[PDB]
RNA sequence: AAAAAAAAAA
RNA sequence: AAAAAAAAAA
RNA sequence: AAAAAAAAAA
RNA sequence: AAAAAAAAAA
RNA sequence: AAAAAAAAAA
RNA sequence: AAAAAAAAAA
RNA sequence: AAAAAAAAAA
RNA sequence: AAAAAAAAAA
RNA sequence: AAAAAAAAAA
RNA sequence: AAAAAAAAAA
RNA sequence: AAAAAAAAAA
RNA sequence: AAAAAAAAAA
RNA sequence: AAAAAAAAAA
RNA sequence: AAAAAAAAAA
């Protein structure tokens, strides 16, 4: 291959973009209590720590969720997701269950197509319920 | 397709990085003097206007370049790249010239792999001359 | 084929989700005047009476109406449907006839995946007109 | 594909059944104590937290069952499934046990098509015996 | 081919429908500042003057956008458009300069599936921005 | 396929028409009197109810017609159709009758290539005879 | 195709006829009364209402029959036709009988090659019986 | 499956 | 004969 | 796709 | 042999 | 069926 | 390469 | 894809 | 059409 | 050449 | 897919 | 890749 | 191996 | 030679 | 015979 700087022969100047958008896959954790649910803001995927703090609205594309804690004495852990929407909440509650009580239990949901609209941080993407006090998300998502 | 959400029977905790790279064209303008080399310093590529404020690195594929502003009276456009490098910078000087007053010059030149190692704020990509006020750079760029 | 209980060599516990989804074909009527537009509300498929009194959402595939009293004298059966959505309402207003009168007028329209968004009791699916003072409707739907 | 509402020509009124048949796997657990049988109704089965409270019948078709909860101190999980039937009971004890402490015992049974005859709520499906608390069965049924 | 009237041997009175949907590439033209970006309103494209004013939802499917005045003196032309939505705005700039001076500059996007809605005349399309007082705007959209 | 906004290259403002054409199926109605022609008038056509109020011209390519009340007491329904021209009016009387008397009668015809020329407002398009008090038509016509 | 005159190069004179033949076929009603044979004159064939006053013989081909208006209170329609010849009657009597109260009988006859000879206004073509009083005709025939 | 009108593309 | 939902399986 | 009547053509 | 108009057919 | 002049096209 | 108009030809 | 100048190789 | 980054799949 | 909307057809 | 035990069949 | 339930279709 | 986003090429 | 129940296997 | 740098070409 060439060692050295060699010449591009470009011609006009061609469209461009300073912001484009973003496909990512957003690792984070939230906290819960024993049999209540908590419902996950969109706002959370927004944030330096995920170089995402310069956009305002994301697109979800799926779900995914891990215990993140080890579960009560004796239980094994689980943990559900009920997918929530602007324009109408499920009541679907997916659920995953360990095995090993030294294992996380997980789970997660894919967002059809016709319902892959804008969310914006004031906005909610599931719930989640668990015996377990910790709760680790990954989100696919594409940032605009 | 799919009209509704559906479950995903996910496993283990997968790999993550909340942090990664991002292959990018960063469009910029920088303004010359007549007869006086401008030096483009690799600074100007991190900035929240680009969605980039986060990295503090930078590996540069290529330099693009385009007279931004209309030549002076009587005369054609012309742009020249030379490409600078921390251990060592060169002394080309690619050249490109308009064939129509009304119209942008432009030039470019690609960075060898031997030579794509890291840059930061404080360095310098490269020097422009022109006899237009104005140039207009488009860089390709591995943000890390 | 086996005559007794054979054992099944289950594995580890399965993703399991207690409330599933469910596609559907709704039928159900509702009373219409002369002259005056009916607005069907999405609340009418929420009901014990269809097994789907636990639902709070619903996505509307297809519309299909027929005519389910006998027209007024001399005339023949029609029947329109407009459709609504939340984002914005249509002004189409297909419509059937019946050849003969004592004949059930029937249409229906087809709702593109684009518009495909989970709608709730609150919101309405369409306007119905006809001459016969009772529309029979049967609505292709997604319970999630 | 399509962007905008389109016209089905509908014809004749269709069959139609307002309260169908489905095919279910309803997740749930049991209170099981040391060296006592429990023999799980089927009335667990109709239940507002399943969708399926509408229904009065169903067909058993397969019965899987995981200890829920851990073991004894120096025991491993176990746990057995008698068959039960109106027209006359098992003796069949199809047993599962864990060879990790710290992991599920699990066994299930499958229903022959000549025994697939309906159960009311005041049958019962089968006997559990664990040396765990608790017991987690997956049914898979016709209800109607 | 036939150069008089023929029979045709009609059927049964067909669905019909008086006010169908219409596919468009709408123009149109509007004042812009400079350093100010201009909210485009949906409203524009209901009109007389395009066949469009009986309607009152769209569903946009692309945007194009060309500079319709000369740039200030000195300068090459361009324009950005920033996409809009009901569901959440986006920060993408997509930009396109001229290289010719006495050339307009253009740029477009397209609209994804799952973002095709309906918008009313209140809803904007997008935002504007140009060095040039005048952007001439070709809209591809489903009137429905 | 794709969920985000993208980029269009746009390339020379195109050749644009604000006002195009249209291909269209009216359907209207037309009182009728016993034994007397009907001359049906082309501006039924141009209606703010057909979207069509922009048009002041329209070429009509076929033209249908069903009896849209009952006929009188012991009688089959029956429609004749006469075409009419500007250049000359033809004396033919397509007829259609019902074979059961609850049923509509039909016929239609077609205008040859040669013939297909622009109406106005005040031109006919053709006379209507029926035993019934009304006729229902669809004409097959491109607006311009 | 071409646009304008052409020329053509006629040569001698042909053979020219300024009254020729026509094949048609003629739709005309009868008044029946109950238990009483109609006899249906060929004149009938010979009217300005058909074109045809120019003729004064005719060759007959073929005979179908419907009856016109609706039948006696409890019972179906019928109708008879007995084929009349110069040279000698018939006595078939082919029937058609309606199979729903409220639809036409219909019947026809064919006349075979040895017997279609001409026919003039004096002549008959056929008996009617029917329970309904008036048969509507239709008779395919070669006017000479 | 072919064609006309409007739209969009390699 | 192909595709989507819930269930079951090699 | 075949046949009759009228028209036109190689 | 191909086409238009009227008629008839599988 | 080939060619020239004017027009129009993929 | 196909077509229209004018012309010319086997 | 072929050729010249400089470099490197089986 | 090939390659790099992120995402997703059999 | 493939696709969407409106129209027409075997 | 092959084999042993019990059952059943052309 | 095959089969059963509810839905939709050529 | 197929697809989306950003980049680059014939 | 195909099938069901129990057992054993690549 | 393949490649890099500079030049030139269909
Ligand atoms: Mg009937």
């Amino acid at each position: 291959n060439s060692n050295v700087v060699t010449m591009i022969r470009a011609g006009s100047y061609p469209k461009v973009n300073p912001t484009p958008t973003w496909v990512r896959a957003i690792p984070f954790e939230v906290s819960v209590q024993s049999g209540i649910a908590f419902k996950v803001p969109v706002g959370s995927l927004f944030s330096a720590n995920f170089r995402t703090d310069s956009f305002t609205s994301v697109t979800v594309m799926s779900v995914r969720a891990w215990t993140q804690l080890t579960p009560p004495v004796n239980e094994y852990s689980f943990v559900r997701l009920k997918p929530l929407f602007k324009t109408g909440d499920s009541t679907e509650e997916f659920e995953g269950r360990a095995s090993n009580i030294n294992t996380r239990a997980s789970v997660g949901y894919r967002i059809p197509t016709n319902l892959r609209q804008n969310t914006v941080a004031a906005d909610n993407v599931c719930e989640v319920r668990s015996n377990c006090r910790q709760v680790a998300l990954v989100i696919s998502c594409c940032f605009n």
